């Protein structure tokens, strides 16, 4: 009956769908998933999901994945008001939007990089995929021109996401210096709800990361 | 006041923003931006949006890009029913699971293998890719043996987007004898509405692929 994430604190969309279980305020029963460690892996988790997806969530024997579907239906199901996932459908569309360039641009090129150096022997930044990257985080500098937070001058579900996304590759060490507008929008993001929660993870997620990079 | 989609048909993502509109059936007028020629670029297109992004939705100055923000705004906007973005928390999570599917997992890993062929002077298809994608299809045919269609037993707009993705792999040249299910759905896809406009558009997108390949 209770609700359930199934989470690795290592992985940025698992810390996602944390960070917007926390914003809205739902209590939440959270399964640690070692990923790293696939034999110890637990019975509860194996049975609900075809394969080892993370964040899966468990509402009531509903089993949902993807880190931004579980944000907007945590959202829209335990929501208390309307200023994380907005109704009006307009303004849903574009925390939608930034929603997608987080799953589509960002996290995409955070993992094209980060990916190859954890697990198949990879120890350096390839110069083509940091301009890739660095290429959508001009973007992302810039929808942070117009409004205070990504997808409004209120905080959304969109910031959650794209948080736990900066965050990551902010703990492996990006020169962001170009982007002041990411610079100032990621000292805002400390003040989200479970914020250091997710900068231990991200910290872990940094730390694996940078191991393998020779210097 | 009239309803318009920016668009260049070579687009998976472009192919999906329209198909979700031939889906839900609303008039719109299609302005094509041929994206391999810059130097030809309307002034119309550059106006609008922060930079060249295709698709592009212009519902009355309300501008908004990224095909499957658009899918579910003109869904929820326009749709004379429920069938193709239901609106049950529990139904629409997993079509946005879906959505976000082919955003973070299939069209990503079609890019991965297309975009260095069109643009970056690669000439093969790197057997990490083609594992990589092959990885991402093997779910796809998982989801396509609960189901009839992607997300439910009826079609819905992540049947639009993936549609438009696969469609543009197999215009390429990929075997998915591996996949029954795979190649079931496709055959249904054809009965959707704009269908031969899609394949039309992901021929040509496949041509362009092929082009570069030395066999």
């Amino acid at each position: 009956s209770s609700l359930k994430l199934y989470h690795f604190p290592v992985s940025g969309p698992s810390r996602g769908a944390l960070l917007a279980a926390r914003a809205i305020g739902i209590p939440i029963q959270i399964e640690i998933v070692n990923l790293f460690k696939k034999e110890q892996l637990q019975e509860s988790f194996l049975k609900l999901n075809p394969q080892h997806c993370v964040p899966t969530l468990d509402d009531n024997n509903f089993v949902l994945w993807e880190s931004r579907a579980i944000a907007c239906y945590l959202a829209d199901k335990y929501g208390k008001d309307d200023q994380w996932y907005p109704k009006d459908l307009q303004k849903r569309a574009v925390v939608n939007q930034r929603l997608y360039f987080d799953s589509a641009s960002l996290y995409v090129k955070i993992r094209a990089i980060c990916f190859p150096i954890l697990f198949l022997g990879e120890t350096e930044i390839k110069q083509s995929l940091k301009d890739d990257l660095n290429s959508t985080l001009s973007f992302l500098n810039q929808f942070l021109e117009k409004t205070k937070w990504v997808a409004a001058d209120h905080p959304t579900i969109a910031d959650t996401s794209i948080y736990a996304s900066m965050s990551s590759i902010l703990a492996v060490g990006w020169d962001i210096s170009s982007f002041p507008n990411i610079q100032r929008w990621i000292k805002d993001c400390l003040l989200l709800p479970g914020a250091p929660e997710n900068e231990d993870g991200a910290r872990t997620f940094g730390d694996a990361v940078k191991k393998n990079i020779k210097q």
